[PDB]
């Protein structure tokens, strides 16, 4: 229009968040994809399921805050496929932990990008969303999952009988 | 394996219940785009945005019933990829109305092509799976959708100044 | 003194503190003109009149965050004359909407300057305090003028007889 | 037009009742100076402080009863720039308030002389509203400043290390 | 390892922060000797001990927040010997209040250092926490400070025999 | 002076009252060590962390009785450096638990030398105060951790990968 809220925003910040609330979406599909494996008849780990589909809401939600950041700057939402996670089938509770960590430092990675991107473009409301809300959650988050694969893999994960159940029923619970 | 919970339940079906998953999340992504659509500073109709924001919720509450199905029944989850919706600017909010009417059209003749599937497999569970979550649900929907597109029309939506800015207060309010 | 507080703070920013003081108090007097006009007997608009008196308040409060600010940082406040609003008679719900509108995003502007400046100066408390109290307030404010200008438009303000009246009671009451 | 509403109501009451509002709003600022003269570093009477700042707000209210009487008469509000104070280093607590006190006896003053021109001009209820709401307020003040200046001399402010931190944390407590 | 959560974590920003752990340990042994000074029998100002006690355990909090950082960043902990304070016998609580303040505006020059290494090193996680938690806090303390040493210079303190004694009771009360 | 306070109180008494205050805050550095070795991501004890925490807060609070103590009997405190602890890679949470032991029994012989001076000095208030508030605190504490260790080795830890999950969530939780 330019719309007639807009101001100090830039086309390429536009975009790159357009791309990121899709990284967003990718990621509580992910975990949704994880959520139902472990309520499988043959992986029942009920516990690993409630956790795995925590992690898929608040990744909508992270999705939808920048739905509104875009209305609030006067950018315009531009959606794109989902598209399917790597796998269904996801091995064990070390394995599925052990991928939530590598999405999380994916979708890391590009929120510092996109924080570098605010930054050149001299957009501090931008710069200051992406601390607010993301960077730290980030830090937690894999933090988190490192804990959890740390934990697993000392118990005997995924191939000592008892080690996967315990973390469930006890650390998940 | 077959599954050792598996029992009367024929691979088609399984298949069929898939693909009623996608089209749920479809449908889920459709009602989210119409959301922020209505949170649009040149559209700012805060009650049409709730009320697909809410329509969106219930569709990913029915993928996840279809989701928790496919494991009660020892079926496999097969994720596909979530296809963008047709459109990002919904025009107004009497198209938006008049595009969740087809959308809900389409989905209740998914949802009866699986009905009779189940019916010719056999399968009275998922038939009646259908009729208690799925087939009345379809029909309150399309029946509601139908009420407000009637009254847009009748007000003289779209282009009758007052005419959408009354509906969002007075019935979404 | 200097101040025996003082550290890291730029002379430059100290005025610069000063000179926003100025500007939020002058927003202040803007917003307290237009409440008042909602309530001559000619106009009698009361939930616009209370909108603008609620904003008018706000800007008081923008003015002595700075101004606390300023002493927490061992600066001096330096007042200035409150300079009238440019207009005694706003015209309409529409056109005191603009104006609004111009004036929030021409203060943005001076905040964002505010920013840079306090960049330029390696002055990062300075940098958080704008971004924590000022930047996200600016755009959710402009954000909500830029809908209520829409519907007002849409609705056919200032000359459609309804307008003005429904959006009164509906959105601001 | 004149107004609709306007009866026995002199111009000469208008504009007069136009220039007392700014004289409001220019103590309001007196005192918005002197509260945060008292919060500075190497002042720091936080009593003194808390005690303008009532004043300050106090001073707003009287101006926005003027605004509201004109509109209630059918006068238009008239708004000029608010000066500046006569100075930002207020000094001392007592010098402080003598600065109060010659400041209320001037509004005072003024709102003597805006008595005698509505009884000049047969205006019953503008006197009303003068004797009402204005004259005793200001007659309670002035008697309050100069109870607190006479304790302050007394003490042996400014220069008696403990008056003025005596006076603030016993009195303005 | 590096550490399974490493990521944009610079080595020279994992060592300063050690730093600052031992920085902030120091400061909360300073305030310590402090609270205990004032309760010694020929000084007896049991508010400045509990006010200075009350300061030691921030300090430890503010340790503790950085040692947690560290974890979460996936850095390692590297503790230092806590240097003794460079007096056990404080003088006077204006001397100690003197101190207190230059020891912050110290801890503040290392914090600005701080994050003026996390900006040269793009981490701008580690510049939000330094801004949330650590610049605002260094300003609101060291104006504090100020507040007091004024206060307790202007009533004649040390040598002014009831100056320790009131200030003591009214405002550390 | 000596104190006004002062009475049969012997300077080595008093050296070795300041002697015992550093090694209790020296007990409460090492247990902070502990508590934030358990919350590294590749260790991940939450309830170890939390175990070792609140040992070391009970040490600063021992360190603070003898300062009270000094300050209470007229002896002058005197602080020396905080070494920092042998280790800052506690290697497992039995090797922890060992090195606590060990530390406990160290303490202890001091506490039981103290006694043995002031029993020679004939203080029976500062044998009172030993007896009441430090004796048997730390046998308790000694058996505690030796409770601790005997599970912890009967257990299989530090190798067999379950044992110190399982006392962490069982005992410590
Ligand atoms: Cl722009
Ligand atoms: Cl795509
Ligand atoms: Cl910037
Ligand atoms: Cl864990
Ligand atoms: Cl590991
Ligand atoms: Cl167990
Ligand atoms: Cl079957
Ligand atoms: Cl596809
Ligand atoms: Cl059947
Ligand atoms: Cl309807
Ligand atoms: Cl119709
Ligand atoms: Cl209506
Ligand atoms: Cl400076
Ligand atoms: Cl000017
Ligand atoms: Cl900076
Ligand atoms: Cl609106
Ligand atoms: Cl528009
Ligand atoms: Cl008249
Ligand atoms: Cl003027
Ligand atoms: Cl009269
Ligand atoms: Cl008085
Ligand atoms: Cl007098
Ligand atoms: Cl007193
Ligand atoms: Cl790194
Ligand atoms: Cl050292
Ligand atoms: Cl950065
Ligand atoms: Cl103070
Ligand atoms: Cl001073
Ligand atoms: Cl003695
Ligand atoms: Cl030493
Ligand atoms: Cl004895
Ligand atoms: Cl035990
Ligand atoms: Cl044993
Ligand atoms: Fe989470
Ligand atoms: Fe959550
Ligand atoms: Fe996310
Ligand atoms: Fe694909
Ligand atoms: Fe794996
Ligand atoms: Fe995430
Ligand atoms: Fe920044
Ligand atoms: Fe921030
Ligand atoms: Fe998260
Ligand atoms: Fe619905
Ligand atoms: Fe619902
Ligand atoms: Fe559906
Ligand atoms: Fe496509
Ligand atoms: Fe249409
Ligand atoms: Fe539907
Ligand atoms: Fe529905
Ligand atoms: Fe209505
Ligand atoms: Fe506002
Ligand atoms: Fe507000
Ligand atoms: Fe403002
Ligand atoms: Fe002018
Ligand atoms: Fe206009
Ligand atoms: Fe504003
Ligand atoms: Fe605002
Ligand atoms: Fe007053
Ligand atoms: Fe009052
Ligand atoms: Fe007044
Ligand atoms: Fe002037
Ligand atoms: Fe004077
Ligand atoms: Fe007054
Ligand atoms: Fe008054
Ligand atoms: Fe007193
Ligand atoms: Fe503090
Ligand atoms: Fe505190
Ligand atoms: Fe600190
Ligand atoms: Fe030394
Ligand atoms: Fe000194
Ligand atoms: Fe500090
Ligand atoms: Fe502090
Ligand atoms: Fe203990
Ligand atoms: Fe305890
Ligand atoms: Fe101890
Ligand atoms: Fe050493
Ligand atoms: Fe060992
Ligand atoms: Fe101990
Ligand atoms: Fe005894
Ligand atoms: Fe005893
Ligand atoms: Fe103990
Ligand atoms: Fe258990
Ligand atoms: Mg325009
Ligand atoms: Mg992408
Ligand atoms: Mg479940
Ligand atoms: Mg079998
Ligand atoms: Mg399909
Ligand atoms: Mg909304
Ligand atoms: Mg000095
Ligand atoms: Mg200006
Ligand atoms: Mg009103
Ligand atoms: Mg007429
Ligand atoms: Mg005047
Ligand atoms: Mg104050
Ligand atoms: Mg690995
Ligand atoms: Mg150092
Ligand atoms: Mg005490
Ligand atoms: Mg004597
Ligand atoms: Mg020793
Ligand atoms: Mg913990």
């Amino acid at each position: 229009g330019p719309s007639r809220v807009r101001q100090n925003f830039h086309p390429d910040s536009e975009a790159a968040i357009n791309r990121q609330i899709n990284l967003e979406l990718y990621a509580s599909y992910v975990y949704l994809s994880m959520a139902y494996y472990f309520s499988r008849d043959d992986v029942a780990l009920n516990n690993f399921s409630r956790y795995f589909l925590h992690q898929s809401r608040e990744e909508t939600e992270h999705a939808e805050k920048l739905m509104r950041l875009q209305n609030q700057r006067g950018g315009r939402i531009r959606l794109q496929d989902i598209k399917k996670p790597e796998q269904d089938d996801w091995e064990s509770g070390l394995h599925a932990m052990e991928c939530a960590l590598l999405l999380e430092k994916n979708v890391n990675q590009s929120l510092l990008e996109l924080h570098a991107l605010a930054s050149d473009k001299g957009d501090p409301h931008l710069c200051d969303f992406l601390e607010t809300y993301y960077l730290n959650e980030q830090v937690k988050s894999i933090k988190e999952l490192g804990d959890h694969v740390h934990n697993l893999v000392k118990m005997g994960a995924p191939d000592a009988g008892l080690a996967e159940y315990l973390f469930d029923t006890h650390t998940l619970g």
